[PDB]
């Protein structure tokens, strides 16, 4: 779809537990969509732009969803991006 597997191995369990907390499929985007974006944070070109793609999954989520922990990925993958500038 979008270049290759971006990575989707279940990383950090900071995004795992938010959407098995529900009912997440494998095989559904859903998953995925969470598991590689957290790379893509620490990945991202900047800060502003790493952040950026965050703010547009927990309402993706929590749309679909209505999970409560989405907010311990971003202050962990935000962090760890700032650490670095």
């Amino acid at each position: 779809g979008h270049s290759k597997m971006s990575d989707v191995k279940c990383t950090s369990v900071v995004l795992l537990s938010v959407l098995q907390q529900l009912r997440v499929e494998s095989s559904s985007k859903l998953w995925a969509q969470c598991v590689q974006l957290h790379n893509d944070i620490l990945l991202a070109k900047d800060t502003t732009e790493a952040f950026e793609k965050m703010v547009s999954l927990l309402s993706v989520l929590l749309s679909m969803q209505g999970a409560v922990d989405i907010n311990r990925l971003c202050e962990e993958m935000l962090d760890n991006r700032a650490t670095l500038q």
